[PDB]
């Protein structure tokens, strides 16, 4: 509960909730199963990309809601990717369309959650295509957001940013 933990570029600190991790096959949006621990349970998080920092809530293979600061759009792009990924949200895995590796050059195993980390920071745009949108909050204390990191009418799916 307490404690500042890190994956990769994203920084957490748990809120509340418990995740019980099981290895499931799971399919991602190349064809390939790979064998994956997944995270079972309602959590919630104070996470962090650099100069952004946000709110994460997640349930089994879902990110249920995002509530971000506004930041250096890089930033909250960056964090917005990092949760996404770190939700085990369906979509994220669905939105791998290109080559990734599980094992480096010399046969060595590598964590297939790290490597989606590294693959969507790098290809963004696979992740954000069929994430989805929904209508923003109106006459709020809340903002909607979309893809580029602007502020619109329609927001990406559970994510939401406080007004400055
Ligand atoms: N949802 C959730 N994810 C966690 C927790 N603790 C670690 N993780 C994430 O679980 C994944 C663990 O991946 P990995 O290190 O490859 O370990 P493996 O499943 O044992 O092979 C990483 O994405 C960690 O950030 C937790 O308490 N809850």
């Amino acid at each position: 509960i307490r404690q500042r933990q890190r994956f990769g570029r994203l920084e957490l600190k748990r809120i509340s909730g418990r995740g019980f991790k099981n290895d499931e096959e799971i399919l991602i949006g190349n064809g390939t199963i790979q064998k994956i621990g997944i995270w079972d349970g309602e959590e919630e998080f104070h996470v962090r990309c650099g100069e952004c920092r946000g709110i994460l809530k997640k349930s089994k293979m879902k990110l249920e809601k995002l509530l971000i600061n506004s930041a250096k759009k890089e930033d909250m792009r960056d964090l917005i990717i990092l949760c996404m990924v770190f939700s085990q949200d369906t979509r994220m895995f669905q939105g791998v369309r290109g080559e990734i590796n599980f094992l480096n050059r010399a046969g060595q195993l590598l964590s297939p959650m790290y490597q989606l980390q590294r693959y969507f920071l790098n290809r963004s745009s696979d992740l954000f295509d069929q994430w989805g949108y929904e209508e923003s909050p109106k006459a709020s204390e809340l903002h909607g957001i979309n893809e580029s990191m602007n502020a619109s009418d329609y927001t990406l799916k559970g994510v939401v940013v406080t007004k400055n």
